[PDB]
């Protein structure tokens, strides 16, 4: 039939989507800025595609809940058919594929650990040989399970230990685990993606850092629902948008170039 | 029902076994890629034959004739249902077969001797007294070839027409010409291969830079094959089990040949 608007569904996470200042008065897609509102204006034009960028309602990356088996966040908006395109720091996943499609991978990442500056941990040995460091992770996302599901030993304790602390060490927002790290003196340690570490390591007030090697190696990637006839078009220009090097640009734009912690 | 994979000597993805004259099929070979297959044949519940790719490259299209040659044209007309093997995933070769997500991160790199005067791709540009090449047939070389970036655009000029060739036939032909060359050469090749040869005797070689770029290799399938969904799946779940990461140490694994 003929061309509608794609509605694609993202989420609010500097640096990939911003509200831009001025925000109030303006509308649409002119609301936002950062590497994914950048992202889906290539993908867009190099698929043809006129699109609405719709943050998630319910701020969420995506997890199945285990007794409903609903999925929340932005895979349960392309399972239920809300959204034609997920264009967000959105992990290529198992469980996720199993749903959904994604591209090829836009960027690179791992799981890693912030410290608030001056902290004694230098790897997640550490933080699971001691307690006196509480430490978590993101609600509903990739991360969580990676800790919920791991058979290595470390990762396990961590996961037995993270699960049953109290008060809870989960985090409903990246943000609220920034403020976390922040605010508690050294006594809290926050498990995030490394692409977020990095980018909050050049923020104000420059008093966290990420430590240790990561601990796994994966990739966000652009989801569909599956089956979307939008899928292949989507994948190729996820690749020509790396091999021209925009990608690589994108990345030292948003988070290098505008750093507040110095050259 | 034997599902025929190809794949190419290349350590340490492929490799003889010592005493491989005496042995038969699989079993004569060993390597991260032969322990990869191993794995997704399992989960996928296939027996598999894996079988050396004839022409010994990774592949490329002919420009004049369009025919593609290495493990992709064993793709594209029939000769083999997968490739295991350390092949990026690019976008010339998405469009003619199709790819897993990746199992193995890379990018291009600097292999040079020991000593050689260069710290950079740019350094490499900016002069003619050492010489600088690529593997052919592959995605490296084709990179080079594409390129719009200043810095490797002028690389490829000078490369293309480099006098006696800059280009080997195979990556442990280009390690040679770095050894033997006196710091006259340097290697660009994937990080991977170049941080395994590192590691390696005479402990000669280093990795100079950061990496030109960042990609993958993938397993690839004819387009349309009913393998890939499950091979695809396969690759994450042996990601997401630690597998992955395991195969790479294991491959990688340092002995001390080069210091301590
Ligand atoms: C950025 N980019 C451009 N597109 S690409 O050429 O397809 C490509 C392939 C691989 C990577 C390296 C990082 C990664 C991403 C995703 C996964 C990984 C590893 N591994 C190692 C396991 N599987 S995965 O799909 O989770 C990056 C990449
Ligand atoms: N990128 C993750 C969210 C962040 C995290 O879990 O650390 C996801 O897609 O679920
Ligand atoms: N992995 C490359 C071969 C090595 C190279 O080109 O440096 C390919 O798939 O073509
Ligand atoms: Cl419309
Ligand atoms: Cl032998
Ligand atoms: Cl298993
Ligand atoms: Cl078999
Ligand atoms: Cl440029």
């Amino acid at each position: 039939g003929a061309n509608k608007t794609v509605v694609v569904t993202t989420i609010l996470e500097s640096p990939y989507v911003m509200m831009k200042k001025n925000h109030e008065m303006l509308e649409g897609n002119e609301r936002y800025e950062g590497y994914c509102v950048d992202l889906a204006a290539e993908i867009a034009k190099h698929c043809g595609f006129k699109y609405k960028l719709t943050i998630v309602g319910d701020g969420k990356y995506g997890a199945r809940d285990a007794d409903t088996k609903i999925w929340n966040g932005m895979v349960g908006e392309l399972v239920y058919g809300k959204a034609d395109i997920a264009i967000a720091p959105l992990t290529i996943t198992l469980v996720r594929e199993e749903v959904i499609d994604f591209s090829k991978p836009f960027m690179s990442l791992g799981i890693s650990i912030m410290i608030k500056k001056g902290t004694p941990i230098e790897s997640a040995e550490d933080l699971s040989k001691q307690t006196e460091i509480a430490y978590g992770t993101l609600d509903s996302g990739s991360t969580k399970e990676f800790f919920r599901r791991s058979k290595i030993a470390v990762f396990d304790k961590m996961w037995t230990y993270m699960r049953s602390a109290e008060p809870s060490v989960f985090v409903r927002t990246t943000a609220e685990g920034v403020a976390r790290v922040r605010k508690s003196k050294g006594k809290y340690a926050y498990l995030l993606e490394s692409t977020m570490n990095e980018y909050i390591e050049q923020r104000k007030p420059c008093d966290t850092m990420k430590v240790g090697g990561n601990l796994d190696s994966k990739g966000y990637g652009i989801a569909t629902p599956k089956g979307s006839s939008l899928g292949n078009a989507v994948n190729l220009a996820v690749l020509k948008l790396n091999e021209q090097g925009l990608l690589d640009k994108l990345k030292n734009k948003w988070w290098y170039d505008k750093g507040e912690c110095g050259s």
